[PDB]
């Protein structure tokens, strides 16, 4: 009974707007609204201050990298002074404790900590979420990552406000193919699968290769949806573009971040027109077949 | 349970024929009969004004696109002038209310008209068809596309003399890969659950790739067959063609479109050889199975 | 339940020889006994009247083709003074009920006549069968193509001694592209479905791709193998051959083919061996699985 | 009900370490204890005398070949004045017969002995095993290869104190193409059927693709796991290596055995940390899911 993104077709029900234009696709998380159920990688390779900057001022939801950790004092500071969200993440070392009992102390509260780890089912992650919650009580605190329902329901009852779903989950990604373990080549009914159990909101991450992988990840029960290649080489993104013939960033250019978000917003609308519905939640209770070949 | 072209195979039965030219491959829809159950896409790329007087001349079923809308009210007048059907496609904008009631008033009927929109199950597609039996009734009206039955039911019911049954067919089209929604990868499968559902005539579009799709289409119950890429790139096509070392059209060169037409033919007749009878429908009532690998 | 040649893997029982050496690969058809129970495809780019003395000279089975029809009845002649069996292929129009009657008034009877057409379920093979058999009455009959349990059993009651399976079992040829109907995909599950109803012998003609598949077919219940793709190409096949660099014929380049037929044996003694028996039979009791991923 | 490695994905378990560091990855087999449960196939295209004194001067498991027969009797004398522990293969021949018997008459006893035949499950191998026993009854004998259950048992009846599992693995062999037999395209499920049959332990014996089916044949019941392709073409590897622009071996080139042999150890202990445990055994209790596509 496991499939993923490819495998899956939403089927259309009758369409009621006379354009894509009349389709609301935000959503909130917390206390905030967003334009987008999409978020990029909380990584180096994708993510930098300039662009967290663009996206919050847009409002566009994002999660800061931990890559230098030095920095997340004076950025969380930085943002909230110019009236944008701050998004970091953290890990959970003996320094990371420190790092938020200093944060309580200057009475900085990021609106939104991503608590960041591979193997996020641990009691490392579990006492985290505790310490988080008592020095910085204000903080929606989103926890993982994880692969099952068992994980995700540990984690809210320790206090997650969220919780990130996806281990290893592409096709030919090192832990999946080093260790044997994780969601890679089942990513969807392995989201599937953790949103029945869940109570809290769950972000999906990885395994989208298209825009319509967006709403599928709706439909099986993402509140956000966490994306890296698609988002990878723009020429706004980390990293070097390279007449000639047709640039690369650093594999192939994909142009301006802004275009592709527009896309992936009028796409979306798309989503919900065959739908049938005006907004995102209609997305979540079209029918589905799960197709033969897929590749 | 569901499949798509690749995965079929038509079971032979007894043959009762001593030559393919004793099968008669005709359909009639509405008030005429074709010499084929296939028809070309009714698109700018494919179809244009010398090739719709070619085939109406032959006794080949054609739909005119409306990429030039303010030709059609011309081109019926002189198809029919001619002696020859007019079959022409409209939207469902204000201004094809309009176009309609013009038509109504000159006194000319087209002997086919196509409702021709992407997610043509809703409110838009249904008052068009009720527009165009209130003031053209002597016209058949073909609606579309849609994807399920209950869509088939109400634009049957709405008044729509056929439907036409496809929604992002193609395995990488865009519809599929930037919504996540439609008939992609399983129009085989589609088509046969509307057709169970209709009382009308259905025409079963895209995804076609071979010849044997069209006997596959008309097992699992279509009337027409829609086809594009078959039908793309010959002399006759719109576009430019590219010793030398072999021609292209714009992409590759496939020569006559009489040929194609010929050997489509012929390839449909020895299907009737196959299925045990001497006409079309004895192709509906063939045994089949779902093959394990089909790619 | 359907599955191809591919997807088959046989289960070893206990080995019993000492060495491949002691297994028996012999098969009777009819009245003679043959080395191997394979044999060429019947087709003038397979075999020709070197090859077929090659064979019989040296007790292989072979099938002649019947593109110059009218070197039949000396072919006949000649063969059977030296000693060899004379086994030629038939079609089912008037000329060839003449031609069969031609046989019977100079008293030569070939030991085989193969009735050998694209759709052989028909009445045209039914009364060639009732022909042949009045005629020219010690002619070892066999009949096809066929693909059905139906088609078997209707040939095998109006005298066929045999019948020939496999309806386009290529999985790209052209009677599945251009018709939809046939085997092709499905040949080795095909061969299983006809076997269990014949009470006759069966010789399984087509998708062979390895020598491992000669012993599938002889597991779901073939008695000879027709070949076509294994024996093309070989010095002594039809066509021109092309240091340089390694020799082409028509694609690629086998050598010679009694090497071929000697690997063959030596495949199918290891065969054998692995099945946990001395004969060719025992290949028939082994048990199967059907694996996931085949291509 | 049929699988191989790439269909399968272990499911995380609650992580209970705090460093992979912590994991435990040993095995034992017979008398001696190993740093892991892997060995390179006994093949002279994989291990020689050298690589087999690193392994054992490390604690690594290995088995020497046996294609220079008449150097094991010195062998096991030098290895085990070193204080190494001596592993060799033998055949079933009448010579291999003298052989133990001439090693039983020194009194010397390798620790290990393995009989290494391709079709394992025969009287040839049930003799060799009661011989060896009766000559060597010290030596640790693994029996092989076989592929069924019933294989297994009547080898450990036989007096075999383990047996090595895998007929013709790999997707592509030589055994799969030209005799129809073997585990090949299904490996995983038949270590899994045989395991379920064993009460002593299973050396799993090819096709391994990547360091996670390690960690894959674990968990579906192997002890010792044999590897061929992925110790292929190390610098200390039988065979030449070939700036420049990138080093091959004979297909490629993989640098330091050592280097692999400690990755291996490092990705097994991620695998161990995913499995909710702090040593090898807590991967046998792991779930897992069998995926839709996984080529």
């Amino acid at each position: 009974n496991v499939f993923d993104y490819e495998d899956i077709q939403l089927i259309p029900a009758k369409c009621i707007v006379n354009s894509r234009s009349e389709c609301d696709t935000t959503v909130t998380l917390g206390k905030h609204k967003f334009k987008l159920p999409v978020v990029p990688a909380n990584m180096q390779t994708i993510i930098d201050e300039r662009i967290a900057t663009y996206l919050a001022e847009n409002n566009y939801f994002y999660i800061m990298h931990r890559f230098q950790p030095e920095k997340r004092i004076s950025f969380i500071r930085d943002m909230q002074s110019r009236g944008l969200i701050a998004s970091i993440s953290v890990g959970v070392k003996e320094d990371e404790y420190e790092f938020v009992q200093q944060l309580a102390a200057e009475h900085l509260t990021p609106e939104y900590i991503t608590i960041d780890i591979a193997h996020g089912h641990s009691n490392a992650v579990i006492n985290m979420i505790q310490h988080i919650k008592k020095h910085l009580p204000e903080s929606f605190v989103i926890a993982g990552n994880v692969g099952t329902p068992e994980a995700v329901r540990e984690l809210e009852n320790a206090g997650a406000d969220a919780t990130k779903v996806g281990i290893g989950p592409g096709k030919v990604c090192i832990t999946k193919i080093k260790t044997g373990f994780g969601t890679g080549g089942w990513q969807l009914a392995a989201l599937r699968w953790c949103a029945k159990a869940a109570s809290k909101p769950i972000i999906a991450d990885g395994g989208i290769r298209t825009n319509g992988d967006v709403a599928k990840s709706i439909r099986f029960g993402a509140t956000m949806v966490m994306i890296g290649s698609l988002f990878a080489g723009h020429e706004e993104s980390p990293g070097e573009t390279i007449n000639v013939e047709g640039k690369k960033m650093f594999v192939e250019h994909k142009g301006s971040l802004e275009d592709t978000l527009i896309e992936m917003e009028q796409d979306l609308q798309s989503s919900i027109s065959y739908a049938g519905g005006t907004k995102l939640d209609s997305i979540r209770t079209v029918d589905y077949v799960v197709v033969k070949n897929s590749i």
